[PDB]
């Protein structure tokens, strides 16, 4: 909600409380998405001032805050920031900003990562360019100087990040995307490469000293209607974890597929038809194995722009022979969101 | 503090810094509220949105910052959500929400926790259904359908909540509670019960599969006069722990009671008279042991409704050869708060 | 910004997100500041209510979000609460306020603690008087009760905090400044003494049962000039380690120098030129060790109020034979900051 607007800058102060739960069987272990309460919140603020006619600078800040937690020992259980990036935008130049962000491939994934509480598979977080990541500055320029209506571009400086852990840690990379948009269709194409880190190397699954991720995208988003379609693939960058071994790495390879449909009735109710399968290649010791694979039937009702609830069914097409444990039951997500 | 109010949606942003201080002779390891600073943070919001005339959707998030940690490794300690749910209000019909709220019994005791810093003792968190717990769904009716002016129940499903924790764990359960209030007056009853977790049954005090809790509650509310009473009962569903064996788990039984009495002048000085005491009945190996008691002397005096201040004194009557090695010494807090 | 302002009462809500890094060569183990992403974001509230003409209430909370960790395990890396208390201030009496705030040295340090990125070297958090610490109670005079423009003064108590660490514990204190400020001229003096407590003793440097710490300092501040120069010296409060043997405590004695100088140009650039250095004096088993010696070239550009840029540079003169193991390498930081 914009609370603040004067003298050229204006704060939005931003947040929702969204009372949620996970119905699947078992101790969720073998499901899909887990079970029971997965209650959270979130509090963020965008700013935006006006330096002059051209120059205008920004900034952006978004914390996630469980709600399932109790007031013990774990409280702090999956807190974090998700962004947090100042930057600059200038006439038909471009913008340039600095922070916590999102990877450029994610401009791809950005495509069918709508369903109401699933989806997204493939847009992992400290993974690289494909979700959100730490010291990423990102140049984009929009129009083409102004010289092509629709045309965009965008490239990125990954700078190394040496974490104590193998998942969260990456070395230096750059990436880009360009996509193009004319009336209701959009098309990208999205690609980054960096370098892995030591600790990263001496993991027991993926071979390689560089990691890979690239997407195209393709989406008509028009007249109430949105359907969307991903295909990308990656090398040495996806984290999987060997559930028997209890080993762990990145998959050699794998190709990723994702479809969406949905539309918007007038009334405020928007059903989701989806379907995701990710699969790897070449695991050291497995061959080929599905990370991913599933349909979704799902639907929103939105009250209003600060009410909905929704329910969100996945169809888990995993099999329970699954060679890394990955789960094979469904999960049905039920939500309540207040945001303002 | 009300910042947002446009389309029907109006967000109310909360907030207030606790300078505060106990003191305790000793170490305050023997005394009832410890010794030292306690300076702490509240930050907070309230949002509510018309849908239309007769609905209304709203949320809530709010948490604790502790203001007593070093800005070294301890920073977090005590942080935590105190609340996070979101919910739907129709005409007559009733409300209902989700997520880390309070627990139905707290519709009871909620009547004699207005001590200025201390009081409450039986009102425990994450301890089923007395204080605040998560995901729990609770639908609330006032007036009866709008048919009986001053005739309001609630009934709460608790959802399983399996923690590392036996102290912050739960199975599931259901609560409710009744309460009348005609001019001033105001009476209550409210009641639940919930399955214990394995762990919990693990503990080596308390002995059951069920954990239960009732209380009862009465008020005058009205000319500036505030006196209530609660008296509730509790089977294996209190934490408590020997201090010398460093033994813990469940009071099999208690009895509690609470009462206080409090008169607010018109030039802004609240004192307060209040008394606690709740004990334990057959816990194994002592036989029946004081929990809490005590007397309470204090006064909170409000320069306006941004800003107050107070103190609150315990006279603890717990006695040095209490057998669970609850402490006997007094406290006095001494605090001042700012809010919005 | 001020989000909120009736009745007396004002909220001040402030931000901001800093897309920071650093680079300084090798792993900036031995550099001055370390290398790479240091992207933070801080979020505060400044309330303040009108009780009365010569009465007001007022209360602060700051917090400090790092955003250079991932969304895992140490998502919470270097999360705090700089800042809480709450306080009255009372026509010309004064002002008293208690919670975590700034120690009375930093009356003094105050003065040099002007660079873009790094400088204020010798105001530790959680050391006594000189940085933030916990659970301070501060009174403070201005204008000597109205008597005397310009001369103010403050004393200040500080409370014994126990905590898991030497580093971040203290006993009982007190201290106090005067400063005396004449037309773009400000003078200070600032002293505090207080108890070290059994785990500060125990610790292998540092002897003593009692921790000093006073600084003096001098400004000229008008005309678009600033220059500020702080002298003080300390006894058993500075903490230091050896690196080589993984020893710590407290210097048993410190003399420290800052010197500052900086101009602002109408267009928004504001150049800085510091030199800082400061010195242990008779480290158990050392003798005379610097901790700190730099000069630092800095420059700062204001697109106005709510957006700015950076790029700080430490010329470290510590000499590589530093027997404490403090590093010798240069640092350079750029940042960008957007904040209301
Ligand atoms: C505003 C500061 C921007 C700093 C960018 C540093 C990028 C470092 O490595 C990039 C490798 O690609
Ligand atoms: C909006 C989602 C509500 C989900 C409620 C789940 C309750 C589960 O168990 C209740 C047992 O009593
Ligand atoms: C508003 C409460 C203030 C409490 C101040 C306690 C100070 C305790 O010790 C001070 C030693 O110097």
């Amino acid at each position: 909600a914009e609370i603040y607007n004067k003298d050229g800058n204006k704060v939005d102060l931003y947040g929702k409380a969204v009372g949620l739960h996970y119905f699947s069987k078992g101790n969720g272990e073998n499901s899909y998405g887990g079970n029971g309460d997965m209650t959270y919140a979130r509090l963020g603020f965008k700013g935006e001032t006006q330096i002059n006619s051209d120059l205008t600078g920004y900034g952006q800040w978004e914390y996630n805050f469980q709600g399932n937690n109790s007031e013990g020992a774990d409280a702090q259980t999956g807190n974090k920031t998700c962004l947090a990036f100042a930057g600059l935008k200038y006439a038909d130049v471009g913008s340039f900003d600095y922070g916590r962000n999102y990877g450029v491939v994610y401009d791809a994934l950005g495509y069918t990562d709508m369903l109401p509480e699933f989806g997204g598979d493939t847009a992992y977080s400290d993974d690289f360019f494909v979700g959100r990541v730490g010291g990423v500055a990102t140049y984009r320029n929009s129009n083409f100087f102004g010289l092509v209506d629709g045309l965009n571009f965008a490239v990125q400086y990954l700078g190394k990040n040496e974490r104590d852990t193998a998942r969260r840690s990456n070395g230096d990379g750059v990436g880009g995307s360009i996509s193009y948009e004319y009336e209701g269709f959009g098309i990208v194409g999205a690609y980054g490469a960096a370098d892995r880190t030591n600790l990263q190397e001496a993991q027991p699954l993926g071979n390689g000293k560089k990691a890979e991720q690239w997407a195209t995208g393709l989406k008509y988003d028009a007249n109430n209607i949105y359907l969307a379609a991903n295909y990308g693939e990656t090398r040495n960058a996806t984290p999987i974890t060997n559930k028997f071994t209890n080993t762990s790495g990145f998959a050699n390879k794998t190709q990723d597929v994702l479809l969406v449909a949905q539309y918007q009735f007038d009334f405020g109710l928007r059903p989701s038809i989806a379907y995701t399968k990710s699969k790897a290649k070449d695991v050291e010791g497995i061959g080929d194995v599905d990370l991913v694979n599933y349909f979704e039937v799902g639907a929103t009702y939105y009250f209003n722009k600060n009410m909905s609830t929704y329910v969100d069914y996945i169809i888990n097409q995993i099999d329970s022979d699954n060679k890394l444990g990955v789960g094979s039951d469904d999960t049905v997500a039920v939500g309540i969101v207040y945001q303002f």
